[PDB]
C-alpha cells in the first residue's frame, strides 16, 4: 500500500545512501562492491536499485553518474515513491560527477537531508490517513 510503503522505502534509501557516502568519501571499497553489499541486505524492491547500480558500474565504461541514472530509470516503476523522490535521487547521481571533494560531499549530504524531509512529509500524509 503506497502511503504505507513510501516512508519505509525512503528510510531504506537514507540508510543505503549514508553507507555509500561513507565509501565514496573514505572507503577503500570499490563502489560496485559497496553497492552490491548493500543490495544483499536490503529488501526488495529498493535492493534492486543497488544491485543494478553495481552491475552497471562493474561491467561498464560508464561514469558512476551515468550508471546511477540508468539504474534509477530501470527500477523506478517498481518503487512506491513520488516524483519529488525521483528528482532527489537524480540529483544524487549528478552529485557523483562532482570533482571538487568538499562540494561533492555537501551535495551528498543535501540529498540525504532532502530524503529526511520527504520521509517526514510521507509519515505526515500516512498519519493524516489514520
Amino acid at each position: 500500500g503506497s502511503h504505507m510503503e513510501r516512508p519505509r522505502q525512503i528510510r531504506q534509501l537514507r540508510a543505503a545512501l549514508q553507507s555509500l557516502e561513507a565509501e565514496i568519501m573514505y572507503g577503500h571499497t570499490p563502489l560496485h562492491t559497496a553497492s552490491q553489499q548493500i543490495a544483499k541486505q536490503l529488501a526488495q524492491p529498493v535492493s534492486t536499485l543497488f544491485s543494478a547500480f553495481s552491475d552497471q558500474l562493474d561491467k561498464g565504461s560508464d561514469s558512476a553518474k551515468t550508471a546511477w541514472e540508468q539504474s534509477l530509470k530501470k527500477v523506478w516503476d517498481t518503487l512506491s515513491l513520488k516524483k519529488s523522490e525521483y528528482e532527489v535521487l537524480k540529483q544524487f547521481g549528478e552529485t557523483l560527477g562532482i570533482h571538487d571533494r568538499i562540494s561533492q560531499q555537501k551535495h551528498i549530504k543535501l540529498a540525504l537531508t532532502h530524503l529526511e524531509a520527504s520521509e517526514a512529509d510521507a509519515e505526515q500524509a500516512q498519519a493524516k490517513n489514520e
